[PDB]
């Protein structure tokens, strides 16, 4: 905290375009009246197996889009767009919830 430099405002939370089994496409725009820089950054973090710790990352790009991979079927999953500049990182946003598709899979053997 404390007196620095600033970054860029709060994003709009990350929505689903596609829900899949062992997948989810989300998708986050930037913030209104960027600072600086053409093309912002946005860190995809999810919380969902420490015991209460934080959140982890998972995608660190430029891309206003991602597909996360490594899932559970039939599972509910948190996530949150977190922009971020070479400079430093802002706060997060708001934290969205989803869900994915069946899949039974072989189960047994």
């Amino acid at each position: 905290g404390s007196s620095g430099s600033s970054g860029p405002s709060m994003p709009a939370s990350p929505v689903l375009t596609k829900a899949g089994i062992t997948w989810l496409s989300l998708q986050w725009s930037k913030p209104s009246g960027t600072p600086s820089d053409e093309g912002i950054s946005y860190i995809l973090e999810m919380e969902e197996e420490t015991s209460g710790y934080g959140f982890k990352p998972k995608y660190d790009g430029e891309d206003l889009a991602y597909t996360v991979k490594n899932l559970r079927r039939s599972t509910k999953y948190k996530f949150k767009v977190i922009a971020y500049n070479s400079e430093g990182k802002s706060n997060p946003s708001e934290v969205v919830e989803f869900t994915t598709c069946p899949d039974s899979g072989p189960s047994s053997g």
